[PDB]
């Protein structure tokens, strides 16, 4: 089995998926690396153990990295699937530094069983659990026959069976439905209706909505790909249109024609303009069209950004009503409601094209 | 009278108060300026017209600064009380330059009356306006009697009197409410409760609420200041802790001691933290208290950052109860309703306090 199990009472700690209110101090992960062949033995198992504070570096994810990387060297070039029982969610940093990892290695294939969920007091924490999906990691919260077999694995049981605790199930309930939440797909309506808005009030709105599609070139159509379709927002610290150019790497699209749709809540600013013209400049092959809601005064050079944006290609237009109307029928979780469109929508769309168009074009 | 009047047609679209769904083109400034004496007569009065697109420059309250600075060097050296119609509220731009203006220069007062309100679809409008008034500006919404003063004053009637249009006093009404709440003064609950709140899941808030109070060494007892008294938050480009900071010389103290008080939604980054040292370094006779509600990872340096503010004086601690209760009854709009605390208020403190303790100190 095991070289050296972990102890029932550290199980029975931490493998537990009640809701407590206390700091974390250790998180624990049970990794096991399997062949292709799921009935295959098991290649090899191993627990890591790390200290939440104060550094990174030595949280159970990192260390698996930083082990995997020399245990692989010392076996044949093969497909690697991965399991994780983790006690807590993955911080950030981690969640960041896995998929990476995921995204440069595509013979590994991981899946993370979580025990309970932790935020760490991130604002972006919704943003890490969903880098992890999209770079092709499967989360799931652990339900009693992970944690049944984790004990099993893992645990030095002399024989004792997994005992379950009280309310598993209704925890296990809560809590998967909070990470499908986490892991939507679709917008939720009110996030739309706070942030796909034209109003010249704009109720103080710092946040940066990203609704995106792409589609193939192939036999002279326009074939959707939907499987590169969702949304995305500014993190703390990175706007929103650095987050899409970080994105698309993950799409791993080949070197066929592409024509990539953003539909944001603010125009670019000058500085994600310019990283936008040098993305352009650097993949010809991809066509980028971008709708904005709102054009953004950087309070600086933001209109020659647009400008320096529309010369290198380039589509960039500000939503009118079908826009507006497209986003809610597809992006949003809207059960079946049809768009309402707020006061006011076309003349401040008329106004905004008319901004738009003198930014382009010229007079500033 | 005056040299060059409004036509009436000019008045007419120009100083109304009904609602219109229309861009901004040229917006108009009737300005008066008298002695400190209300009894004298006006010295002098001057329109000015200015396009909003595409440079600010242009704008009339900028034609009115270039203009007022070569008036007053041929004029005496006194004190002055200007007074502006104008048809739409400044932009953000101008009511900067003019609050730099009045900040300069004690010996000016300007009311400014407005007709509409325009909000140039800028996420800091409110904060314009706020730096406006902190500057010593007063503004109001024009009502009737401004609308016929203006009329009389600058406009060439003919001997025609000052016709109202229908709803003139529910659009007064209106527009004075609106612009009553971006002024404040006292927080909304609800801004308080989405943004003071310590729970490790922090809703994906990326803003920071700032709210200050300062005291003075009198005898060694320490005497409220409640002339300096509010709060603020970030700007889109700007964080709350400079905002903070650049707020601080318009109180123009003195070289007595000072103490400040911040309650900070979020500990201050890294930047903002050498910026706070900067300037306690530069003004030793003020001495800063900060209480955090969380502390924020800036994915950075934030841990050296805390540690060198409270190396270099300036308390820094976690909000508990006791603060948060006391921000709620300080700062909040609460209309007698008393604080109330949130589920595991008091374990989310104890973990952050230890945390923090174990910030300072060090351990890694
Ligand atoms: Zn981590
Ligand atoms: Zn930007
Ligand atoms: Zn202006
Ligand atoms: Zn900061």
């Amino acid at each position: 089995n095991m070289v050296e199990p972990m102890d029932p009472r550290t199980f029975v700690s931490n493998f537990n998926n009640r809701p407590i209110l206390s700091g974390l101090d250790t998180v624990w992960l049970c990794c096991e690396v399997k062949t292709k062949d799921p009935s295959g033995p098991p290649l090899d198992a191993k627990i890591f153990q790390g200290k939440v504070y104060p550094k990174a570096k030595y949280h159970p994810e990192m260390r698996f990295l930083r082990w995997f990387h020399k245990w692989r060297q010392l076996h044949h070039d093969q497909e690697y699937k991965v399991t994780w029982y983790v006690s807590w969610s993955p911080c950030t940093r981690c969640a960041n530094s896995v998929a990476t990892f995921l995204a440069k290695d595509p013979k590994v294939t991981l899946t993370i069983f979580v025990a309970r969920l932790y935020y760490y007091w991130d604002p972006d924490y919704q943003q890490a659990l969903r880098i992890l999906a999209e770079a092709g990691a499967t989360m799931k919260i652990m339900n009693y026959n992970e944690f049944q077999d984790c004990w099993n694995k893992f645990v030095d049981g002399r024989g004792k069976p997994f005992k379950p605790w009280n309310n598993l199930p209704s925890h296990y309930t809560s809590l998967q439905a909070t990470l499908g939440e986490l892991l939507r797909h679709l917008m939720d309506p009110g996030t739309f209706t706070s942030n796909f808005n034209n109003k010249p009030w704009v109720s103080g709105q710092h946040e940066t909505y990203l609704c995106y599609k792409v589609e193939r070139l192939h036999n002279d159509t326009w074939v959707p790909l939907n499987q590169h379709r969702g949304f995305l927002r500014n993190q703390a610290g990175r706007h929103a249109a650095l987050c899409f150019l970080d994105l698309i790497p993950f799409w791993k699209l080949d070197g066929q024609q592409y024509r990539v749709t953003c539909f944001t809540s603010w125009s670019p600013c000058f500085s994600c303009a310019q990283e936008m013209a040098k993305f352009i400049s650097n993949n010809e092959h991809v066509s980028l069209c971008i709708f904005a809601a709102r054009i953004y005064d950087d309070q600086g050079r933001y209109q020659e950004g647009l400008r320096t944006l529309h010369r290198d290609g380039a589509k960039i237009a500000m939503m009118n009503y079908s826009e507006f109307e497209y986003c809610w029928d597809t992006f949003v979780d809207r059960q079946g409601r049809p768009f309402q469109p707020w006061d006011g929508l076309d003349e401040h769309s008329q106004a905004l094209s008319g901004r738009l168009r003198a930014i382009l074009q010229n007079q500033g």
